C-alpha cells in the first residue's frame, strides 16, 4: 500500500541469491557505460583510470506489486536484491563505488541499477596523444552465469561527460559478444565497449 | 522517556531502508557545504581535493516523540535512520567521512546529519593562481529519487576554513537545480556549491 | 563474580548507542594525547601526519558491578560500549588505530579507551626548522553532543616519554587547554579540547 | 527443485567453517593460476605486481542435489561455501578480489571458484630483459589444514596466455605447476603446496 | 564427534570476549614473528616495513573435546575464538593480515594463531647500508591485559630466519626474541613483551 510495506515485502521475500531466472529463460541484463572522467592515463603501460556510469536494467518479477493505490517504482538499497555478478573482464583495480548503493525498483518487476565507478583498465591508450585518438575496450559480461542465464545486451556519444578532464572523448561503440571459455563447452555472454579518447593539447 | 527508550524506541521501530514521504510530498533536503580545507589542487588535471562538512538536515516524523519530561535531542547512528542518498554528481573519489556516523535527532523529527568528507572532485581550477581566483562547481543530489520524492534546498560558509591551508575562499554561492532528462519524465534536484578560492 | 560473568553481563545489558547521562549532568570526558611519532611533516601544505595515543576517560556506572571476590577491571570490546564520539576537528584523514578496540572498564564504572591512531592533521608547521619550533593545535571533541551532554576535561597531570626515540623530530611541549564553540545553527555549546603540540626537526 | 529451492537448502544447510570432508579423507583442491596481466615489475626489489585468475576447485559433496526435473548447477556466495583457507606463502600484499565472490556448484558436490586476484608477489625477478626471461615462482597451500584434510593438486584448460593482457609491458613464455610436501609450522604431519612458476619477460619492442 | 560438531560447540561456548585465565593466573601467551621480507627501509625517518608471520600459541581449556573417536584437532575462524590483544607497540600503520584469519586449535586446549602481517615500524635503522647492519626493535605485547592478566614469552625456542624471501633486497644477520617488561610511568601495572632485534643490511 505505502512505500514502507513495499520496502518490507521486498526485503523479506527478495532473494537476493537467486537469479531470477523465469520459466527458465535467461535474464536480459542491460549493461550500458555512460562515460563521465578519464583521470589517469599512461600509454606505457596501456592503462586508463576512468569513471563512468553503469546504467543496469534487468527485470526480477520477485519484485513486482500492484500499483493500484500505491507507489509506482521505489528504490531499494541493492543489498536486499538480486544484482547480476557483472566483472570489466580487463579490470586492473577492484571497481570502486562512488555513490549510494541504491537500485531503483519499478512496480512491474523493472530494476534500474547505476553505480559510479573509478577503476583502472588494461586496454589501447597507443595514439591517445595523435589526432585521431586512442581506443580502449573494456570487456563487460557476467562472471559466473552463462548465457543460458544472463543473456547482457547493450541499449544502442557520452553528453555526460566532465567538460574538465585533460582528455576528451570522440565516439563510443559498445557491442554485444559471445565466448565460449577452454575448459567448458557452454557459452559465456560479454558487452564490448570501445572507448575513442585523445588528449586535448 | 530518558534517552535509553528513545534510542530504543529508534533503532527498533525506524525503517532506515524507507524515505519518510508526508502525504506524497517531497522530504524537504538542506544542503550547505562548510568548507574547511583545500589540500591538493591541480590545474592540468583540473582536480581538487577537499575536507567539508556536509550539514544535511531534513524532517522525519517517523522518529519524533512527546519530549514533555524527556531530552529534546538523541544521537543516533545514522544506521539506524534513514538518511537521504545523497551523491556529489562531479566527485572522482569516494567520500571519506572522517567524523562519526551520527546524526542528531530532534523531538519533533527533524534530523541533522553533518559529517567531514575529504573528498576528490574534476571541476574548474583555471585561474586558481590569478587575484579573482578559481570557481569550483560541486553538485550534490540525491542519486536515486526525484522532485517528487526528494527536494534540495541551500540554507557563512566560509568561517570554518583551515587558515592554514596555501588556498583562501573568496566567495561561495549556492544555488539549487531541477533537471529533466530526456529518459525520465521526472525532475531531478541538486544543489551545485560554487566555490571561489585562490592560491596563496 | 567473575571475567566470564561480568562481561556476560555487559555484553547483555550495556547500551551502545545511549550516552550514560546521569542525574542529566555532563558526561566527564577526559581526553589526553600522547604523541609518540610524528611521521610526515610538509612545510609547504601546513600538514602532518602523527601517530598518538588517545587517553580517553570516562564513568559509566551502567557497567559496574559488586567487585566483592571479583576482578577490580576487565577488557570490553568497544561494540558492546558506549565510546564517546570524538572527533579531531582540523583532521584531514580518517584516524588509523593501529592497536586492538578493547577498553578498560573499572568495576565502579570508570572506562579507559587509549587506541594508538596514525592521522594526519592541518596545522601550523611553519618554523620546524627554526630552534625553538613550530607548534601545531590538535582540537578534538564530542561530534554531536554539546556541553551538557559531554564535557571534555585536558588532564593536565603528565608528552616527551612516549615520543619515538628514532623519530626526524622531537617534542618541546605539549600543553592542552579547553575550548567551548557556539555554532551559528543552534543555541548550543559544543565541547574541544585543543591540544598544541610544539616540535621542531633535530 | 529450482534455483530458489537449491539456493534456500544451500543458505540454509551451510556449515561454511567446517572442512566437507568423508570418511576422513583429505579434500580434493584443485588450484592453477591463470595468469591475466604483470602490471609492476622492480628488477631491484624483486617484486611483481600481477592479475590473475586463481581456478580452485573442490568437491563438497552436503552441496549435491537430485539434479532430475532440476537444474544441473548453480551461483553460490562463497560466504554460503566451505573455501580452503588457501594462501600465497610469498605474498607481500593482501589477496584483492577484482571479479563478485561467487562459487559455481554443480549438483555432484563439484565447487568452481575462480576469482580475479591482483596480487603483489617476491620472487625472482632477475632476467626479464632477457630473451629467455625471468622465473617468477608462487607458492600456494592451505594456511592451516595440512595433507591429510588438504591436499592441493594443479588442475588441468588451455593455454598459459590464452587470458593475458596482449598490452601489458611483457609476455608469457612458460607457466609451470609443481606440487610438494615440506613442514610449515613445525614438525609432524606432512604441508603440500603448490608452485607456480611464471616464466615472462619483457616485449621486445 | 565429526568435525561439524566441535566447530559447532566451540562456536556456540567459546566466550571470545572472555579471557581465559587458568587457576586465576595469568594466561601465558607466546610469540615467535617468522620474517618473511623486508620491503622498504628509510634510515632517515628510522621505518621499515615488514612481512612477517606472527606464531601465537596459548592454552583456553573451555575450548577442549574429548578426542575419542573424533578429529584430535580443528581450524577455527578467530571470530569464535579468544585471541589475546596483541599489539606491535613500535608500530606506524595498519597490520596487513594477508593470510587467512583462522587458528588451529588441538582437543587439549592449546590454539595457534599465525597470520602473515605488514606493517610499518620504527626502530634503528641506522646502519642497514653498513656490515654489522642495523638493529631493528620490535616490541610486542597485549594492549589491554597487564602482566596478572596476560604474560607474553617468545616462543628463545625459535628458528624463525628460516622462511626469508631470497630475493629481499636485504638480508638478515641475527633475529633476537627476548622477553621484556614494559610500565608507563602513569600506572602502576606492567605489560609484558616480546623484544625481537632484527639484525639486518642491505644487500
Ligand atoms: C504530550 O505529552 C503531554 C504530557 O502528558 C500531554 O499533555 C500532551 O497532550 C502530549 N501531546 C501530544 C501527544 O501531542
Ligand atoms: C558487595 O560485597 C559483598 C561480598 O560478596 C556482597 O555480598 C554485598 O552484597 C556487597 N556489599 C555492599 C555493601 O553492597
Ligand atoms: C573420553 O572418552 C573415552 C571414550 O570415548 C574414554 O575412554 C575417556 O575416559 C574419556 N575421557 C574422560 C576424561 O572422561
Ligand atoms: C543524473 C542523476 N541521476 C540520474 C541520472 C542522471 C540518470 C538516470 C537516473 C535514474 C534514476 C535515478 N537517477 C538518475
Ligand atoms: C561541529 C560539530 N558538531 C556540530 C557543529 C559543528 C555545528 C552544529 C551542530 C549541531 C548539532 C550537532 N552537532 C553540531
Amino acid at each position: 500500500l505505502d512505500r514502507a510495506d513495499i520496502l518490507y515485502n521486498i526485503r523479506q521475500t527478495s532473494r537476493p541469491d537467486v537469479i531470477p531466472t523465469q520459466r527458465d529463460r535467461p535474464v536480459a541484463v542491460s549493461v550500458s557505460l555512460k562515460f563521465i572522467n578519464i583521470l589517469e592515463v599512461n600509454e606505457i603501460t596501456n592503462e586508463v583510470d576512468v569513471v563512468f556510469w553503469q546504467q543496469t536494467t534487468w527485470s526480477d518479477r520477485t519484485l513486482a506489486w500492484n500499483s493500484s493505490h500505491s507507489p509506482d517504482q521505489v528504490s531499494v538499497p541493492i543489498s536486499s536484491l538480486w544484482v547480476p555478478d557483472l566483472a570489466a573482464y580487463n579490470a586492473i583495480s577492484k571497481p570502486e563505488v562512488l555513490t549510494p548503493q541504491l537500485a531503483r525498483v519499478v512496480s512491474d518487476g523493472e530494476v534500474l541499477y547505476m553505480p559510479s565507478i573509478r577503476q583502472r583498465f588494461s586496454c589501447d591508450v597507443s595514439g591517445v596523444d595523435t589526432e585521431s585518438g586512442a581506443t580502449c575496450r573494456i570487456k563487460i559480461g557476467s562472471w559466473t552465469h552463462h548465457s543460458r542465464e544472463i543473456s547482457v545486451d547493450p541499449t544502442t556519444d557520452s553528453e555526460y561527460f566532465s567538460q574538465y578532464s585533460r582528455f576528451e572523448i570522440l565516439d563510443v561503440t559498445q557491442k554485444k559478444n559471445s565466448v565460449t571459455y577452454s575448459c567448458c563447452p557452454e557459452a559465456y555472454e560479454d558487452v564490448e565497449v570501445s572507448l575513442n579518447f585523445r588528449k586535448k593539447g
